[PDB]
């Protein structure tokens, strides 16, 4: 049988950045192609894009510190491995390595090392996922740091923390996919763009405000499914008995329900709403699976 | 009916620090009391200690940046809220706020702020969970930063990253949640193997080190995924022990057995301090309800 976990919004994890979900949010997404590559799974358990199941891995990188780049101080070259330690394989049926950021911007975090022996060191670092040299698909990623305290040829981890706003073209765009293969390459194996097809409906997003390290940004990061749903679908692999799972957002405090949403088989939710706005609800509220409906099932607004 | 999620070791999350599990590990635990407060859940779904269900929240802090502390350069005083935004409530039946570190050491991470408006800033920061004034139970925590670029009275978040070795990291030494002037209460109980020839099975991560010599060993009793699953399923324990088999899907054969105790920890038949390295695809599955005197085959 098909099920979804009982979770308060505040208990959900963002599938595109390793922080909790802050609020439900809906938008028209006017003139935007919504094509995130993280937090993509079908309801019958097939992972898509660069989606992995670990809730703490998205936007992390691992690899060897190859060298400091010639000519540019405290810019360091990583030769990536996959997050699981295995070599990068550009022939994988993915756009890039699992967990790789699916947005362009200055990703701010910490690069740490262990080695030689148990000697360790860690410092702030930034990775520009929009730069020409950003090519995780073939394991080539550079990070900038304000420290020169990094050892060559030692295992290096990048732990993401937030976004750094310089105030120019490299600015955080959550819907702009990076060129996973680098400047000269076209993306492939992409999870498809999503949009609402039924009149009156909009996609329901799970939004987090990720930390900012500099500049002005609300750090808005919208995922299609909380990571817990991704994990659950993967784990259960339940048969999708129709194209749409009807879900109901219920308030355990009153015992009564607030709205319904359509969970599409391909892994995204829609609601009957119009306009760009937060969907604020009683904090103990959660979704419950009600029935198998089709893509023409008609929802009351809100 | 009672189940365990199908997960490779490499897909598991540490329940005491927000990073993947690296290996299974077992220990004699000579001379130590094993009493972690995070990653504590009964197999029927009751969360204990400071355990929360969010897999990205443990060792995080949130609160108002109240002030730079007088007489102490670039040491800042937080007034905590709970990680879900709710106010800290010291009357809660917990040792401290959910997700609070359950070890003593120099916790290294990044303090970040948003405010006024959408202006942001973030810098490296350190929280000494062993210091006298570390009193998360009542919302009192300080962080040190090398930066002075922090605003007072703006929402502040501490994102943990690793451990800084110079208060040396002791994963089994519980902090004083109420600070040096109060004693801990409402602790999840210590655990130990009671049956001869058994040891606890731990899920071990090597957390990042920011400085100094450290392997960053962090041992939890259950991966966060098991905590989440038990909480969700809330299935009834039909006995004091759930017998599990760690099976290799590649061969269809069992590699070893483990006793999953009702109160939320695992033991195996083994002797000594060592990793338990197994075929990558291996995973635990429920076999049967047994008692606490069930005799396990070694390894
Ligand atoms: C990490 C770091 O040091 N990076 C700095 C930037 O400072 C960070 O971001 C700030 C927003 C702030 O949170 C700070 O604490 C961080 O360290 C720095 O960004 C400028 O910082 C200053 C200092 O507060 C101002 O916030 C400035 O914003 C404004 C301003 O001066 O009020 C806002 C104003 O709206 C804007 N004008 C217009 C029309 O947009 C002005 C104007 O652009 C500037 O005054 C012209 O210089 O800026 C932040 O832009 C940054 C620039 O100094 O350097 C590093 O990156
Ligand atoms: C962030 C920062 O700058 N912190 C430094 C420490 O350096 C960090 O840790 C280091 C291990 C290394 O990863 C470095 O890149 C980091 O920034 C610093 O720690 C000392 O660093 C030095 C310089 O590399 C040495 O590595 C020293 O290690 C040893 C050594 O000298 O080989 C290891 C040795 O095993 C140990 N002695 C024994 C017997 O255990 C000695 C010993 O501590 C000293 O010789 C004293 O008798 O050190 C690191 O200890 C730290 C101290 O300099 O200052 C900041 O913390």
């Amino acid at each position: 049988a098909f099920t979804i976990p009982v979770l308060k919004i505040s208990e959900m994890t963002n599938s595109r950045f390793p922080v909790p979900v802050d609020q439900m949010y809906t938008s028209r997404s006017e003139g935007i192609v919504v094509q995130p590559q993280n937090g993509r799974a079908t309801i019958d358990g097939e992972l898509l894009g660069t989606t992995l199941v670990s809730p703490v891995s998205v936007c992390n990188f691992k690899g060897n510190l190859q060298a400091e780049v010639p000519g540019q101080h405290q810019l360091y070259q990583l030769q990536l491995t996959n997050l699981d330690g295995s070599p990068i394989d550009p022939t994988d049926d993915t756009p890039g390595p699992l967990g790789c950021p699916d947005f362009t911007g200055l990703l701010y975090g910490v690069a740490s090392q262990r080695g030689p022996g148990d000697a360790t060191r860690a410092h702030e670092a930034r990775i520009d996922t929009g730069s020409d040299t950003f090519a995780p698909k073939i394991g080539q990623v550079r990070f900038y740091s304000t420290s020169s305290d990094f050892e060559t040829n030692q295992p290096t981890h990048f732990t993401p923390i937030g976004i750094y706003i310089e105030g120019n073209s490299s600015d955080f765009n959550q819907w702009q996919l990076p060129r996973y293969g680098g400047h000269l390459a076209n993306n492939n194996h992409l999870a498809p763009a999503v949009s609402p097809l039924f009149p009156g409906e909009q996609i329901l997003f799970f939004r987090s405000f990720i930390p900012g390290a500099s500049g002005h940004t609300n750090g808005e990061m919208d995922c299609l499914l909380p990571q817990e749903f991704v994990q659950h679908f993967y784990q259960e692999a339940a048969t999708a008995r129709s194209e749409v799972a009807l879900l109901r957002f219920v308030n355990p405090d009153t015992g009564r329900a607030l709205f319904e949403s359509k969970l599409h088989k391909q892994g995204f939710m829609t609601i009957a709403s119009s306009g760009d706005h937060p969907i604020i609800m009683p904090t103990n509220g959660y979704f419950r699976f009600e029935a198998w409906v089709n893509q023409f099932y008609s929802l009351a607004p809100v």
